[PDB]
């Protein structure tokens, strides 16, 4: 275990290209590639002071939208109807994000950067609100880093739609497989119309914007169980096993019958010969 | 710039009456007939105490009852207290605040500073259910000395189903420019959770809902999950980075959404318009 | 007078802790035989503290015993999967330990155990503990942090579904403190559903140990939290501070709960021992 790999200094103008696709079974989903949607969407990472132009198209039959959370954009980007920022079937648009660092404003208050766990979804699908696009999946995680912030070594995204964990069949996870020592960094989202409380055996974070205490300075209370509702998003990183040890440790709404009804997942945590001890 | 709040300790008074509204509706009000809902705005600074010389207009009891300031329990606002107000009575509700400081066991005592708020304590139930439900409640806003001080302020209650006891998809819209500095009040009321959501903007969840410095590692949010008498604020600097527009807030509890918890935040470019809208 | 601290931990600690049924369906954890308690005994520990719990179950269905925040390897994660549960009239030995912060080799600021925690039984009923949950098996867990300050009393205050510490409704529980005590809570909340927990007269800093820890810390100042299952938090407050003696009502705020009872008192005595109004 050496020094972390940290952000760089953010500012760079990005491209993408985004398409809203129908999955089997009434599912809707983004992905990068026509053929290539998931649920959840596909991670978007970037660096406060980047740009980001999303080259867009709707590949369905009805208007869809990409809004997005916590980062900069014009009301032209808003994605929502009401602004005249969503998709016809078959068109194409071109969404812009922004993002800045923090500074002191002239009126010598500090200006908030664009740092944190955030998400998009659709706007539009099935009502005004997106309310059947995000029950058919359309959403997917972002992260904006601060210069300095620490690096994991692999990224997963948890998302509590409804009574699903990313749209998934009940008691199907996902699990993810790490090695003890990991770090590993989840992003976890709350979408529909359900509270919920995620929970994580055997690890802990901290409550506030990168999910770790910034030091010895830091009042934040450190919690293994969130409470959240529909488009709260939060993130952090553990240390794989860190005082702890290989297992599968469950992840899972603590809420109990959504617990029993299958919202669970496994953190599966590996010994470096590969082999998890109780499982 | 940025104007800030001056230090308290002034001893204030105000008047302050409950009077029906329309259709089984009720509040609070400056003078009679002069009732609102939410209430009026009640700001103080740290030290200040308020009197409030308290009438009760109506036909049923009614209280007052204030989250986060200091009172006695004579002001508590409650029938088992017996701090409630018989019809046509009145009364004198004492608040009082103070700063932060050393205690004398080392610890460090918070002070009163944040956004609170009030609400009745017994109409319906001996928990006000039904003056909550009516529309008997208000913000309160205490400041630290050195708190920085808005253009505006806004009161935004999610009660029940409804914002501010308006009919679904009323709003309310609330006007502003690009640039002005603009305070909101987000208090929630009732039976169920919400999440509030504001398009285009963002703000720290603490204490003032901005940023301290480069040291404050509060997480940065436009999301904020909200339960039965929670209470927040913050201020944000309209369409900053973001430009004009009519920028959507809104419960982002999906059918809440659906079923009408919407409202505008209108920033308007210098010359009055607003792009999109 | 200056307020007494939490010391240096790293001692092995060493408990016994029985699970045993009570009256009508409800279970407990107790400290003896005979002496299950909803909600169960409360464990403090400072960080850097091993505790070594024996363990006996004394009912005739499996049990567990599973905690939040602390330390612990597979094998005491108390669930069905790690074979961590006891069979009826069996005995485990559950192993909790804990660690102070400090810098990692990778240069980041590991956090500690320090916090309101809560054990529970993840067993009975279903393999997440709900008929082990409803029946009454959950308790406090405090891992305090040296330097931390301490009590004079502390309280457990538990939301479990519609009730507060399995009890009837408008059963309280109530505690009594004497204006000027140091009095701690320790909220937690477990079942089926939201609440928001509100006390009277008083408020405490959304933050690690419900404090601010001075002029610096931005915490919110609150007197009203929401929470969900699983959650837990803890605060101190100067009873009475401000405010003065008092039958000071705590509740949760969700309209409909407390009109059905989720209520109770934090009883303030003036020092001849009366309360005004009450
Ligand atoms: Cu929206
Ligand atoms: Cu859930
Ligand atoms: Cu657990
Ligand atoms: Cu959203
Ligand atoms: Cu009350
Ligand atoms: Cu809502
Ligand atoms: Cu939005
Ligand atoms: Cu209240
Ligand atoms: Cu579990
Ligand atoms: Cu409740
Ligand atoms: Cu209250
Ligand atoms: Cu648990």
């Amino acid at each position: 275990m050496g020094p972390a790999k940290t952000a760089p200094a953010g500012g760079e103008v990005k491209r993408i290209k985004l398409y809203a696709e129908r999955l089997g079974g009434g599912q809707m989903g983004y992905g990068l590639e026509k053929g290539k949607a998931t649920i959840p969407g596909p991670l978007i990472e970037l660096n406060e002071g980047d740009t980001l132009h999303i080259e867009f198209e709707n590949t369905m039959d009805v208007p869809v939208s990409l809004h997005v959370h916590g980062l900069d954009y014009e009301i032209s980007s808003d994605g929502t109807k009401q602004s005249r920022s969503d998709v016809e079937p078959g068109g194409t648009r071109t969404y812009t994000w922004r993002t800045h660092v923090p500074g002191r404003r002239a009126d010598g208050t500090w200006r908030a950067g664009s740092a944190g766990y955030w998400h998009y979804h659709d706007h539009v699908v099935g009502t005004e609100h997106g309310t059947g696009g995000i029950r058919n999946g359309l959403y997917g995680p972002v992260i904006v880093r601060r210069k300095g912030d620490v690096l994991p070594d692999r990224t997963h995204t948890i998302v509590f739609n409804d009574m699903t964990i990313n749209n998934r069949p009940a008691h199907t996870g996902p699990d993810f497989e790490a090695t003890v020592g990991d770090r590993v960094e989840f992003v976890m989202i709350t979408h529909g119309e359900y509270y919920h409380t995620f929970h994580l055996h055997g690890h802990r974070w901290a409550d506030n914007r990168t999910g770790m205490l910034t030091g010895p300075d830091d009042p934040s209370q450190v919690i293994d169980n969130k409470i959240c509702g529909p488009a709260d998003s939060f993130g952090f990183q553990v240390i794989a096993g860190e005082g702890v040890g290989a297992g599968a440790w469950m992840y899972h709404c603590h809420v109990q019958s959504h617990s029993d009804m299958g919202m669970v997942g496994l953190f599966l945590v590996k010994k470096p010969d590969g082999t998890i001890p109780g499982y």
